[PDB]
């Protein structure tokens, strides 16, 4: 289990940091996804620190020990959404998720 | 929606499953393929066409064949039933695009 | 999915789509109908088999027939394309059931 | 449009209060329903107050003046969800939500 905080907000352009911690995280990839009601999730980080095509160059990771997080610079309102980290066990052999963090843009 | 996906496909258990997304900047830009159970978190399935994150079964595999995706789910079982989308990026690599998503039914 | 409800439904804009559920509990059990739209909150169109809440247009309308309840959409706009749920309760009245969902697909 | 905060969290069995405020609930039903990835969305209180078969009596509904508020005593893991409030605007016209509450159960 990967513990993620509930909710992070920010002003418009303010950067928003958005941290899982877990035991695995030194051994184990981590990926991020935005979820939003009725839409496919969107994969925004991969294998830590790596971007897909079609992601702005905004949300970025990063990786130290235990935790791997996900930071969005100058947040914008369509990046309202909830964003949460999927990794695998110590041994590699299950899947293990945060609890998702919503993303508030004030 | 940018990218072509049947909104339905059933198998018996045991049976191989294939879902395909169709789209015309899919030869040239990477696939992502996620499962979705109700009432839980969405997984990452498959990324880059064709790869597994660590502790997803290797019944689960992805491929790419001119402007189809496609996620193969081999030796299909009961608690595989559920939603799964495809994503990838349009011709330019600019922006996001995504299938309706297919309902897998198991039985 | 207690309740069955096909997967998807496809209409021309200006036709009128008819979405149903079924279920064995519906004669006894009210019914409430969702529109679900890609990353927007999910709005509750009809809440106890018929009525609408304020705000949701007269062109969307719910019926019950035996164990069967329908959402009714006529005059179908582009923008009323989306996911639409069914939801009610089991025989008793003790727990909540659901249909997998139906995409309303504007041609 | 409706106010809300992004997240409440209790222990296990505390009780959950979650408010929306806006100009025209004095005059206009709120809705509140369940949100959860995957699965249609569960209505747990329509009009202000009322419960739909199927729903736990720990789900609860008021309103007063500009606010309306969902309670959930006793709260359990599997009311880990958001929770949207809707109503409609100060004419009836139109639809209206609040930015929907992530529940987390500590
Ligand atoms: O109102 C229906 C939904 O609850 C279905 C799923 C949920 C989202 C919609 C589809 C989803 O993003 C696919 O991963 C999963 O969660 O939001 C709306």
């Amino acid at each position: 289990e990967l513990m993620q905080p509930p909710s992070v907000s920010v002003s418009p352009g303010q950067t928003a940091r958005i941290t899982c911690s877990g035991d695995a995280l030194p051994k184990q990839y981590a990926y991020w996804y935005q979820q939003k009601p009725g839409q496919a999730p969107v994969l925004v980080i991969y294998k830590d620190s790596e971007r897909p095509s079609g992601i702005p160059e905004r949300f970025s990771g990063s990786s130290s020990g235990t935790t791997v997080t996900l930071t969005i610079s100058g947040v914008q309102a369509e990046d309202e959404a909830d964003y949460y980290c999927q990794s695998a066990d110590s041994s590699g052999t299950y899947v293990v998720f945060g609890g998702g963090t919503k993303l508030v843009v004030l």
